[PDB]
């Protein structure tokens, strides 16, 4: 037969845990991916989160307390038999920050297969002779992601053809930023807490008397468990859960990046209106002048106020805090799992029978096409240039306004027209700092 | 590695035909099917559509229209390069109407796996002796439904142990019905174009393969119909193949609106036609399964089930559907809701104390095999609903039947087969040839 | 990306279960299914097992016996935790030997699905108008199969166009039978242990996760027994999930040696035993479909085909299978061979000139949906064997059966019920209940 | 349900190619890939081919050829009508040989993805201090293919803790090889002809008159095509030739290993000998003397005489050159596609209810475990390692004598035992001379 009658996506984990574990393909609406016939691709806008990584030390701290009293107790049973042969995942507290290296969900493989996948797609946007800069926060998994895509896809001629340029995160860089600051509730309030919690609570101590294991020892053994897909194939950890704490878990990671990343926290869209902005720049300036391919990398919270400040994936209302709001589009799974991005393609199409000649614009969520809205006049859904304009100019918010960014920081981003051609920065060349956050290297 | 990172259940054409092709299961927000540990169900109301049909007669002369000037022209190129060997899939007009016999998506094998399956589920809701009673509303099509769904339940005792019950589709039964009526004195739904820019690619590239035929964008919707029909009759469907994977967003969205407004939320009086069925369902509940009975398998229309969804206020997407254009990501996906053989099913589940819910009795909806959460109303195990809260918003929020639809006062004003019904075995086995285009029926 | 690198089918336990559990199709040689271009199919003559049944009678004893063991001791722990809330599968012993009729695997589903599937593949074979013929083997689980395969096939049209003629399973109807007769006057069928060294590890870890139960080597063979026969009747087994992919590697081992010797190429008999069906269909292939007729679907059970492929000569062990180990690669794999509902389809193709053969008639054999080339007889379209050099191949190299079985010279010496039946359709639905372990049977 | 009843594998072009195709699976007959309970892998000796590749230059200058007369001719209809926007894959002249950097199953991905799987998979076998020596015969595109490997293996570390040794192919290094040479039939004879061929040369000249292709065009259309997914995604030349043509394809490559490579030439095994007897060595020796960890990398010609002499995958009677032998076990697919490895594990075991305590020999070949014959009595179908010596001390041919090697070449491998720890190899230092192929950096 032609097509399978068998639904089973939605019960994935990899939907179920918030921004922790492995990149996942975001849900498709069903509009094909490639460029619509009589299209084709100018012009590519991406911006990738880190890949894969271990755990942050806050989180690290947290799991290993919640750990401590799962080992306070004899030969393991029920499902925490595997116990009694497991090792934690995380060599040493000096891996904390880091990308994983091991594992079919490694987040250094993940950037070097992106890479090579991207060169296929977009090859032909470069001509093989060109120095293209490519662009990362300085923070290092950020930067190790960036190298290992840079590397996969200008592959052979990476150490003379891409040319690392990495971006400061402090907020001294004002909107010459890749991670932009905004300084003057919900999320400092947050629980991280949800009734099916309580369920896994009573069942784990039922099995394994002993362990006085609450509902935050819980949330933080599937934070654990989350993270453990980023250095192994397989994690035991999350089949000692039920279907519905996972469905609770994403959840509850839902609401923290809703509330203190995206539009939960309005002053969100204005954050993300710098890089919203600056691609539109580059977009109406087009390939010839600027450049055809504009790879950056960042963090998850760099790219959700991206989304918010183009008004796309906006819940209809806050999502509640005590119970799952069924359907809701901040299914963070399908927006910023571990290596998630956004790539915006900049379309140059010839007449078809529904839109004229013209450039059109097409965004990119993991894999899946994302309809800018009520924008969908041109070919594959994408939205005509001048609307797309439009559009941008007449809703992002202010960033330097908004964000009371000193009158002394650049007012403006300027790296993706004033960048260096240098290939120093390509390969790392000292060993990864212990717990290593902000880098320049 | 324990999971794909491929995520491709959304490209599939199944879910972008509105209600014409073959079932699939509903997409899972990923609450576990099964009861939750500490539970049962203790009682089952399922509503199912009649299962994989050929297209109705008016459909089948449009879709005969449109292959007319498809046929027009020497050897077929391109897309339509098939057509040098290929056959229209309706045996003859008087097929219209019926359910399909062949392939893997045959209407009827779609009832009896159905019926199997809910017998390994639900089979410890019957003792083995008790003559249990079936519904069907009174059409040809849901009739052989309900027949063969029944069959594939009782197995060996189908003929002793299960009783249909046919359900008259007239005005006269009143609120006494499967397929309640409501008079039409108040649009939206009869201005429907059928029409999106994506048909205009369609025709063109069709035209350009192939000169000659002169199909416009309505020869297209025509022939779009046609290809989510023959999977209905097919394995496989070339004609679905011709179109793109745009097209085909297109259609199903095309699709949707004629739910949306003919047969949905977009047609205020629906929820009252619905009410019936919703507030009906709710008083077995109540009753409970030791009184009432555990088992109710219904068999309707895709039209009869919608109305139950907006009753429910469920899938109820923010905003009034743009004609215009997709409005992508909103709730009323109908591959999602009613496809054929589509089904409503809810489970009243018997729970013991759990470490978030009282011991006590909960409600669960499950469409097309997927848990649908009742709203707000997540507070019991597998965000269920408890029993005494479903009753309350119920109460609440379903409008009044009779009052909304001017039923006549002469006609019943309550829905009573549940409990009202025969036990005899008659109407179980066809005994008539299935009439040309055989539709309304009482056998 | 066009291609998953991920090659998981190995795995399946439905292919480590030899002839138990559910039906599954056998594992391609990448052959396309469909006709060949400029070919058709003109003839299709099937022999399909009876669909997913319940153990037999001796089995479930065994199964029961085993499974005292496992009840004789407080709350179940480890694998065996499911068995705190779980109750054996057969609703009571008339139930062994009967088709099952729950569940996704349920045995009559299959045998309906089957029918519809062969419904939009030779559909054209049928011209609406013909009183087709069917034969089924005197076996009840046999009879129901085949009223549900063709009920699938005919539909609408099953109670008038089709006609069940059924063939006694007794000896007296000599070389006219689905199921032929062969004297033992002649072994290591017989001394078969039905143990490999991987039972042993099994018992040691049940019994160490339970104690008390004292489980055997043997009282895990039936465990094993019980747990494939389970899906059967139930979507899911938890008991399958008990022992081990190594396990279960070696139960499926266990199980083909049992067909391997006592109904297949190990005992030098079966060939002349499944020379009757092979010859028979040869002379239906040789006569034609426009005199002969163009659909044969029979029904028969397991040891029935598997003495058809070893007459044929196809998957035949270069040596004799090893009783002590697993003899890994080895053709005789009975998931790929006769799982439940397996089938054996001879396709009798018309085909135009190609650029590598010329106009004329070809053989293709399918089994369980995977195209069986005929050892070296290769050169037809889709690697199908030239009607003529089929018909020399079995003519030379099929045993006599009469002789080599020592058939009474007062029994039919030729099969005879292709051509000569009846066309009432008397026998096309069942008339009284299942008797208690129904074996035999005529009606 | 618990299980499909769609067996759908078998239909996979990857296993109809021979081994110019993507990397794949093989064929699973059931056995468990991890360690049976009881035991753990404490040696592993592994030889995986080069990645996914470029053809050959021969290669491609008959595919060249081909498409000249396919380019003979207003635009492309039926089948080819892709032709009408579609380019060759191969950059320039140059790219033969090269291991390839676009796509899934980009050749040096494929390496970077084994190797991040091993680390977690072995990853117990490698202390984090210990300098491991890893070997590639001296070729480009293997020293490619094991450099990425090691770089996926040892990640942060693979600069200070992996020592690339590159083993020169010269017949001049006898049995100190990875690649053994041995001078002094069918083979040279090969047509690289079946009659499915001759249906799709009628087909593709039907619709698309004017190319005058004939059955050895289609040949190198189909060896270009099958090479065609080592750079792209998807190949549309691959869906312009049937199931049927497909299966005759991978049936005419299956010949060629079988005859070239294989038991089919009766000197294969003696070559094969080589390995067999030296890792053989290295698991009698175990893994406290002589390492724990052997990760060589080397080409599909070198691993099939491996397989010869062991005696594994051997058919009953030499593969018929005039038609498909259906169900025999020399399925290339399943044996040496691109990046096929075979990995030997020394599995130690304490006793089981079917074994002593122990140490016992496990043979996996591309992720599925292969039995060695009938010494399948230890755990997971494992031999034991006393049986296993006697079993190849017994029939392993002698290599020097069979092969006529030279008193003054060495006799016997030394590189296990004698090999540097300098890091200078570990990555490339200039670039991929042209048609690279015989190389020591
Ligand atoms: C495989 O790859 C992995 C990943 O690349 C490698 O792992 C990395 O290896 C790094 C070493 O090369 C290791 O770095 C060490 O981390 C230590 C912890 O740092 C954190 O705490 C301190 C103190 O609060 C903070 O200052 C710091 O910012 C962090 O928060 C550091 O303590 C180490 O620093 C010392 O060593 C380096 C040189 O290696 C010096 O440059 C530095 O100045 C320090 O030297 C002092 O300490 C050393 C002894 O460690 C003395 O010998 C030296 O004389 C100095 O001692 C003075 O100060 C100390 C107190 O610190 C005091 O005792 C003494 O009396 C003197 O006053 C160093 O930075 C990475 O963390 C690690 N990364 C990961 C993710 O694990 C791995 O090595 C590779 N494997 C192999 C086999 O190569
Ligand atoms: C396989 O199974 C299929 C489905 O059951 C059978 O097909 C049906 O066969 C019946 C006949 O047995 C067909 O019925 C015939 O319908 C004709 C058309 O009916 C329409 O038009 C009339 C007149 O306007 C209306 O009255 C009616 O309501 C419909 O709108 C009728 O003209 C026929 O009537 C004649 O025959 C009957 C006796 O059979 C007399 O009573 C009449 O007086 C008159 O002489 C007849 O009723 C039916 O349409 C078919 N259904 C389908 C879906 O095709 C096959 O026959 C069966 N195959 C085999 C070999 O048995
Ligand atoms: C749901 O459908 C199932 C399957 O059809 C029905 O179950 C069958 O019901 C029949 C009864 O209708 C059962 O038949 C009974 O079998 C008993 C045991 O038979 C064995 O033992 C005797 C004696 O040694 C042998 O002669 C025989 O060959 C068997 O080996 C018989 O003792 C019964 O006989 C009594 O009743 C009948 C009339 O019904 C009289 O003629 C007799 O003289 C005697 O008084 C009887 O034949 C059958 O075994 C069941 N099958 C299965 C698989 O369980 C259910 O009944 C049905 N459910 C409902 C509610 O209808
Ligand atoms: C948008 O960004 C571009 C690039 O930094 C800048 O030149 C331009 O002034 C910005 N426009 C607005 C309205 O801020
Ligand atoms: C709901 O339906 C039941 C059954 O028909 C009926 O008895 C009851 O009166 C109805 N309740 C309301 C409010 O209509
Ligand atoms: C083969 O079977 C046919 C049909 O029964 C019979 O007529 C014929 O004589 C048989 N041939 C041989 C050699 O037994
Ligand atoms: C035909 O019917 C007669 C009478 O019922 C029966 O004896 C005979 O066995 C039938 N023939 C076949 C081939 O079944
Ligand atoms: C096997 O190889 C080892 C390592 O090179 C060598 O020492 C030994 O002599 C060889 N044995 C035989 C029989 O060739």
């Amino acid at each position: 037969k032609q097509f399978s009658q068998e639904f089973r996506d939605g019960y994935s984990i990899l939907k179920h845990y918030g921004g922790n574990g492995p990149y996942s393909e975001r849900v498709s609406y069903g509009i094909a991916r490639d460029p619509p016939t009589s299209c084709e691709v100018d012009q590519v806008i991406m911006v990738k989160r880190h890949g894969e990584r271990y755990p942050s030390p806050s989180a690290g701290k947290d799991i290993e307390e919640a750990l401590a009293k799962v080992y306070s107790i004899t030969e393991y049973k029920g499902d925490l038999a595997f116990l009694n042969d497991w090792t934690y995942y995380v060599p040493n507290e000096c891996y904390y920050n880091a990308e994983t290296t091991s594992g079919p969900y490694a987040g250094l493989l993940d950037a070097y297969n992106h890479g090579n996948d991207y060169k296929a797609r977009y090859g032909h946007l470069w001509n093989g002779e060109t120095v293209v800069p490519f662009f990362s926060s300085g923070y290092g998994r950020v930067i190790e992601t960036a190298r290992k895509f840079g590397e996969g896809f200008f592959g052979y001629n990476y150490s003379t053809n891409a040319a690392l340029n990495i971006i400061s995160e402090s907020e001294v860089m004002g909107a010459d930023s890749l991670t932009p600051t905004c300084d003057t509730t919900t999320c400092d309030n947050l629980t991280y807490q949800l009734p099916q919690f309580k369920v896994a609570a009573a069942r784990l101590n039922s099995q394994n008397p002993g362990m006085n294991l609450t509902a935050s020892d819980v949330y933080n053994l599937m934070v654990m468990a989350s993270f453990e897909l980023n250095a192994r194939p397989f994690s035991n950890w999350i089949n000692a859960f039920t279907q519905d704490e996972w469905v609770s878990f994403g959840y509850v990671e839902d609401l923290n990046y809703y509330y203190c990343a995206g539009p939960g926290d309005k002053n969100m869209a204005a954050v993300g209106a710098v890089y919203a902005n600056a691609s539109l720049t580059l977009l109406n300036q087009g390939p010839k002048e600027a450049g055809s391919l504009f790879f950056n990398f960042a963090h998850d919270t760099n790219i959700t106020p991206i989304l918010a400040a183009l008004g796309v994936l906006i819940p209809n209302e806050d999502l509640p805090l005590d119970r799952v709001a069924f359907g809701n589009p901040y299914s963070i799974g399908n927006i910023v799992p571990m290596g998630g991005h956004l790539t915006i393609e900049r379309l140059s199409c010839q007449a078809t029978a529904l839109s004229d000649e013209g450039t059109y614009v097409r965004l990119v969520l993991n894999e899946a096409v994302l309809p800018f809205n009520d924008c969908t006049s041109g070919p594959g859904y994408s939205c005509p240039l001048a609307n797309y304009t439009s559009i941008l100019n007449k809703n992002l918010p202010d960033y330097t306004t908004t964000c009371n960014v000193s009158a002394s920081y650049p007012q403006y981003l300027s790296f993706w027209w004033n960048y260096n051609t240098t290939t120093e920065l390509n390969y790392r060349s000292s060993p990864i700092a212990c717990q290593e956050g902000d880098a320049m290297d």
